[PDB]
């Protein structure tokens, strides 16, 4: 059976950029296959200097998003090599069976896998790694992205009617707990193990140092902010792998959001701010009415502009008046 | 066009309470026009005489609720006396650009600005104060509130049949983080801007010192109880700008609930607790069936009853002991 | 009325079980009686030793669930025994009027009282101690269980088709914040009233130090892990008295979620995590199609595997390897 379906090979792309793919299916059930390498290293995340020894998938915080369509099988080349210095796996929230995955996965450094598992729920959802009692750890060190199951038919409305984007990014959230001396002032380590210690005792305290977007405090700001014209259709995929965040597009709204990122319910209709719960991967849709800088924030406002959980959209074309004016300029009473 | 559409003013009434208005349209859209002063202040939290220096709308924590209705246009006139201290503006999550209206509308002490929006979208949302580089310190010092879009023929439930309330009340919950010295007493200031260095210190904690309804622990009980009648039908609108919360009224329901508060869905049912996620309005409605005193509270109990999130209903009429009653009184087994 | 109706007497048992009923209701409806005994005792809750004073209800943290269908009466009879020091009483979300009940049954040591009221709301609701003044301490020290209130037709999914259910266990989440002395080791008292003061301290931080599932830290694990077979379909109900949490049944997906618990609302479809507020009973019903172990866990990763929220499933049956395969086992490169 599955020896008789035709298998395509897919190159993943950095975040928040998506690999090319089909909304509508064309083709009927395939296997796609996958290649991760895993890789442990040093990412500064801060303006000031701070630095971290993250663990992710393919080089990215947070690790590329997988495209599928609902029924396709899965297959996942996932390799650790030599040079890194831990054990890792992989669970997806999208497979079946043996912990998503992460039982049959395990890989030291030098090892390589193949798990291959089938799609059977359309939505949104994250994978990450979970090696037994060091889940936390690995998974606050940035290990973990996103996975979507289109609809064979994708996206619809409440009323069934399709939805077509034009562009589509996807914002992977990481709370971090980097370790702090007595004065306040962050710890650095030469390995990742020299970490461990003080990196469980920082966990615990249940209070990220650093809570960013794609990796770093201002990854998508300035030049790289996302970019949309007036008219454009844009789907949002948001996760968040440990830790719940309410996301809010300032100057904007979610026309179609599915909170928690399935497809087969219908989504919540003009959402100011929406909850992705930790552990849960969600979906927003908007078609841009006015251009202009938008910023894209977790509306914990302290989380968002003294923590790091901001980005932009810088989107072009005219003004539209009858939406807003300044009626009077600000001037003296 | 706008220009010969009919305009009417409406003068904004200090929360809990509502300014008059039609819950279904009487009238054509129209030009709604509204007058809100920036004040900033001192004000006592608790009992033992915390005082903060709160930047309000309108002099109240919260900013007054404004009710128009689906595809009015808002215009707003916005006066930072020269009294005050700081830059101020504001940022509508009813509208659409700018920032919500936020670069459109910041006013030094001694000026004024007039803003126009049209009300698209139907819900409750949350407006408040955001200038750049200080958005979480104006937004915890009590400077939000809410305005509702009320759709053109009124509120309906699942089935689409009508729902008409007798009463209607606004409650604004606010989390504060008044800084510390090493003991653990409250820190007292001259002015808004002796406070700020530590405001931002307290807040990168994540931890609040008081969440209160209304401006101050106990602002909505004994004398400033809400009130209602057995048989009266109650929308309750609550507001959350910057934390989530999870309103529950101790021996009641939300019998129609809209916890993300957009009325173009349909609500949910029977609920006895609901998530308002920060930077949210959400909106209940209820419709009393025994008398007595109930307790609305955030569901976090030590947040409601150690930290001050807690309000009191006192309701009037005849017990129904169908619904509930004491068998046997508590006596010695 | 009442007089004419008939009544059955139930026995309560011990998390995680439930005791037997039946889903669709065979009779009309009824007076259902219930007793239980309020028990204050030491409790360990880690593998360090850690011991605590917890208040319950029958022996147990949580609480029995208790299951009646829409429109029974549910008659209860609580005693405090002499042996207990303190007051308690009791208030059910499933209930209208008087405080849930808790205004109509506080008992000192020695007494007991008998509560009757309508179940008028189909769901799963949380019930609780809650004596004026000392709400938050009675709830966190384990005072909370939780209610099940059936249709009368059963469960059934969003196109109105029957759900039954094959097995069904109860979950009850519990936040613990023990006091610390200034090196970080908890602290231990004689008797509850010892506690107290430094009690509503450890509470103020807002930051448990256990988060556990039926009492301890490993209750549901090990020779204790919840047990199924596949093709089996179990119903979870999972509350949490006081705080959020997001359950997450690891390797597999809630296929029908009521995360607020209230049975007139559709459930969502296919969830891989969903948000509970706290103050709330939800119920996630799946059918296993893979066999062996499960991790059911709070997704905030650090409150799952370093504070104690995590339980097991371990179930029986064939292995599919269509849904999953592991095409190439783990080798060197
Ligand atoms: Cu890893
Ligand atoms: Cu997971
Ligand atoms: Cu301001
Ligand atoms: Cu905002
Ligand atoms: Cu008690
Ligand atoms: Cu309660």
């Amino acid at each position: 059976d599955i020896s008789t379906l035709p298998r395509v090979k897919v190159d993943l792309v950095k975040p928040p950029f998506v690999h090319a793919h089909d909304q509508v299916a064309k083709t009927g059930p395939r296997v796609v296959e996958f290649t991760m390498t895993i890789e442990e290293k040093k990412l500064v995340i801060d303006r000031e200097g701070t630095e971290i020894h993250a663990m992710t998938f393919n080089g990215s915080v947070p690790g590329p998003l997988m495209v599928v369509h609902e029924n396709d099988y899965v297959e996942l080349r996932l390799i650790n090599p030599d040079t890194n210095t831990l054990l890792h796996n992989i669970d997806f929230h999208a497979a079946t069976g043996a912990l998503g995955g992460g039982a049959l996965t395990q890989v030291n450094p030098g090892e390589e896998t193949t798990l291959r598992f089938k799609a059977t729920k359309p939505g949104v959802f994250v994978y990450h790694c979970a090696p037994e009692g060091m889940v936390p750890w690995h998974v606050t060190s940035g290990m973990n992205g996103a996975i979507m199951v289109l609809p064979r038919d994708g996206l619809k409305d409440e009323k069934g009617q399709p939805l077509t984007y034009d562009k589509i990014y996807y914002v992977g959230e990481q709370d971090f707990y980097v370790p702090k001396d007595e004065a306040g002032n962050y710890k650095k380590y030469e390995t990742p193990g020299e970490a461990y210690e003080d990196a469980v005792k920082a966990m615990r305290t249940l209070t990220p140092t650093h809570i960013v977007f794609n990796g770093a405090v201002g990854a998508l700001t300035g030049d790289h902010a996302l970019t949309a014209a007036v008219g454009e259709r844009v789907l949002v995929v948001h996760s968040q792998a440990n830790r719940d965040t309410r996301p809010h597009l300032i100057g904007g709204h979610g026309d179609y959001v599915w909170a928690t990122g399935k497809f087969r319910n219908p989504p919540d209709l003009d959402q100011e701010t929406w909850l992705i719960p930790g552990g849960t991967a969600g979906a927003a849709f908007y078609t841009f009415r006015q251009p202009g800088v938008y910023a894209y924030v977790n509306h914990n406002l302290i989380e968002a502009f003294e923590l790091g959980a901001a980005g932009h959209f810088k989107v072009t074309g005219e003004w539209n008046d009858d939406l807003m004016t300044s009626v009077v300029k600000p001037a003296s009473m």
